[PDB]
């Protein structure tokens, strides 16, 4: 596979790693998406210790209102923080 | 880094490789796109032959209409491509 379909398939495996664990294989509760962003983007993001934090990002990626991120809340997250990368390191 | 971390990297050298070979350094022309695609994703897309299919790839994702294909307009792509070799395997 190339480097883009390479990091394709990565963002695939870390969503499904992370959305089986438990409930909703498909989908990413709180927990969930806590334990991918403290294990996962320890380097982009800050470490989540606070309930307040897991609430406040779920709030702003569950654009459907069921409370967890789906697969395309999910690549919209990817979007959100791959920008963020992009700009500030430039 | 972490195979996600590593993934975003990822995204954003391939655009900068392709983005900055010709006009602006930092958004994709049809040209750009085109080998993008071609060289990039030559796995899981048919390779484009034909100028219709490149015009209709950059019209569809050129969404503030200035014929090219700039960051947040890639990542867009990237989750469409990404989503599909998803629903690929399932
Ligand atoms: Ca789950
Ligand atoms: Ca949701
Ligand atoms: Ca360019
Ligand atoms: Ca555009
Ligand atoms: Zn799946
Ligand atoms: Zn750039």
């Amino acid at each position: 596979m190339s480097e883009l379909e390479k990091a394709m398939v990565a963002l695939i495996d870390v969503f499904h790693q992370y959305s089986g664990r438990e409930g909703d294989k498909h989908k990413l509760k709180k927990s969930e998406l806590k334990e991918l962003i403290n294990n996962e983007l320890s380097h982009f993001l800050e470490e989540i210790k606070e309930q307040e934090v897991v609430d406040k990002v779920m709030e702003t990626l569950d654009n459907d209102g069921d409370g967890e991120c789906d697969f395309q809340e999910f690549m919209a997250f990817v979007a959100m923080v791959t920008t963020a990368c992009h700009e500030f390191f430039e």
